[PDB]
């Protein structure tokens, strides 16, 4: 069914072309219909992510072996400030919020990624590696282009999954332009509930869908 607004489920990513869950994150469930999951991921939250083996932060792996050296999981606190995530039912993507302080709206970002497979702990995909900003005078522009290029020499996507990838951001791109669902929709107006706890990292985080 769908999950009550309050309720604290999972967000996660599995690691690329593997099984096991990479990045987990704690949400709160903002809204959960037939059109729209949204949830908020609260500053300091507990939450997995991807390290190299080493101990070098995947973004500061140089890109030429970013996607090629051994990789190993951390829980941290969530760096930075919240993210408003909205992902419609069997679409390659979904878009985030993200506030400068006092709430001064600063973008949307679409990430394109696996529609997600909801499960009984939450929704889990698996990154596809372009993203999109958009900015509040409706201009746009390509984020990790260069990530996505390097998947792609590393086989982390085969072409057709590549064409299918920027399949996804071209039907995003015809949206943006459309001023359509979640950019004309006022959800850089929305506000948590002062009143909600900040959702715990569970220990089984790590569980795979049944
Ligand atoms: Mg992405
Ligand atoms: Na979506
Ligand atoms: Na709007
Ligand atoms: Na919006």
């Amino acid at each position: 069914g769908h999950w009550a607004p309050g309720s604290h489920i999972l967000w996660r990513y599995r690691e690329n072309g593997g099984p096991h869950v990479h990045i987990a994150r704690p949400v709160t469930v903002v809204r959960d219909d037939a059109d729209l999951l949204a949830v908020w991921l609260a500053p300091g939250t507990e939450c997995v992510k991807p390290v190299l083996a080493d101990g070098t932060p995947v973004h500061l792996e140089p890109l030429a072996t970013r996607y090629t050296k051994p990789r190993t999981v951390q829980r941290d606190q969530w760096f930075g400030t919240g993210v408003l995530k909205l992902a419609r039912p069997g679409e390659a993507w979904s878009v985030w919020l993200f506030w400068d302080p006092g709430w001064r709206f600063k973008n949307w970002y679409v990430n394109l990624e696996r529609p997600l497979t909801r499960w009984e702990g939450g929704v889990d995909s698996e990154d596809h590696f372009l993203d999109i900003s958009v900015h509040p005078d409706r201009t746009w522009h390509w984020r990790d282009e260069d990530e996505f290029a390097q998947a792609l020499r590393d086989g982390l996507m085969d072409p057709a999954s590549a064409g299918r990838v920027r399949r996804a951001g071209r039907s995003a791109v015809a949206e943006i332009r459309a001023w359509g669902s979640p950019f004309a929709d006022g959800w850089e107006h929305w506000r948590p509930d002062p009143a909600w706890p900040v959702p715990s990292l569970p220990g089984d985080w790590d569980r795979t869908p049944a």
